[PDB]
């Protein structure tokens, strides 16, 4: 079905997923000239102290760690969130080539690639629930440029080759989320939607000004991965990764300056 080939990618999403052309689609282009200051904005808060990875898994179109979220650990709060989101897991989107791979860009500038933290609302009670309400998730969105290593990433990298093709899991135990993230919690935040089908529109998203820098060979680990299962045709997980949307009549607001 819906994935990022010439066949399936964004552009025919919309066949089967309406709502792709939305009034609050992701990811957007950050124009960091026309977003406001809001000094009315929290500082996020982000406690992970007591995060607990279960599993990491190749899902066909992306690779996401999963975490036990059956009681309140791993949560994002503050910032323009009100009440209290639950961790429930982290993906990527990356590129081809060095110079693409993110989804939101700034001022119209593509990362390597971008991690995504997915938390849900608990006032839904379940992660099933929070997705079909306009405020149930929220999603931290970190940029990675391709620099110096990231040393928090490499448990990821290394287990990759474990999960190559579609519907792959392994173990993913004790894995802490605090080492991907950058020095500063500056911020974006707009609403919108998840960047893939559905593409509902049930997300505030926060995407943090920092870069995290990670390695060339952690990125080329990352496009070593399949988006096929095993025994079939081998086509690498590369470019999945939607373009920017119109932002429509939405604002983004930054956390700082
Ligand atoms: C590239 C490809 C491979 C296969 C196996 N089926 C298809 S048919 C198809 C499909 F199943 C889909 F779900 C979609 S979509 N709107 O992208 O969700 C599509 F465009 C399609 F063209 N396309
Ligand atoms: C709707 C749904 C349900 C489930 C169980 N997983 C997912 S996986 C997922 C995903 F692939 C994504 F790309 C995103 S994203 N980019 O953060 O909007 C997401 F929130 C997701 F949760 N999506
Ligand atoms: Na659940
Ligand atoms: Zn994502």
């Amino acid at each position: 079905h819906w994935g990022y080939g010439k066949h399936n990618g964004p552009e025919h999403w919309h066949k089967d997923f309406p709502i792709a052309k939305g009034e609050r689609q992701s990811p957007v282009d950050i124009d960091t000239h026309t977003a406001k200051y809001d000094p009315s904005l929290k500082p996020l808060s982000v406690s992970y102290d007591q995060a607990t990875s279960l599993r990491i898994l190749n899902n066909g179109h992306t690779f996401q760690v999963e975490f036990d979220d059956s009681q309140d650990k791993a949560v994002l709060k503050g910032g323009p969130l009100d009440g209290t989101y639950r961790l429930i897991q982290f993906h990527f989107h990356w590129g081809s080539l060095d110079g693409q791979g993110s989804e939101h860009t700034v001022d119209k500038k593509k990362y390597a690639a971008e991690l995504h933290l997915v938390h849900w609302n608990t006032k839904y009670g379940d992660y099933g629930k929070a997705q079909q309400q306009p405020d149930g998730l929220a999603v931290l969105g970190i940029f990675l440029k391709v620099g110096s290593a990231k040393p928090g990433l490499q448990k990821v990298v290394d287990v990759l080759d474990s999960i190559k093709t579609k519907g792959k899991s392994a173990d993913f135990t004790n894995f802490d989320p605090r080492g991907l993230l950058p020095e500063s919690l500056d911020y974006w935040t707009y609403p919108g939607s998840l960047t893939t089908p559905p593409l509902t529109e049930c997300v505030t998203w926060i995407v943090l000004k920092e870069p995290i820098s990670v390695s060339s060979e952690q990125v080329l680990k990352f496009r070593k991965l399949n988006f096929n299962g095993e025994g079939e045709p081998e086509e690498l997980m590369v470019d999945n990764w939607r373009p920017a949307q119109p932002l429509k009549n939405r604002q983004i607001k930054a956390s700082f300056k």
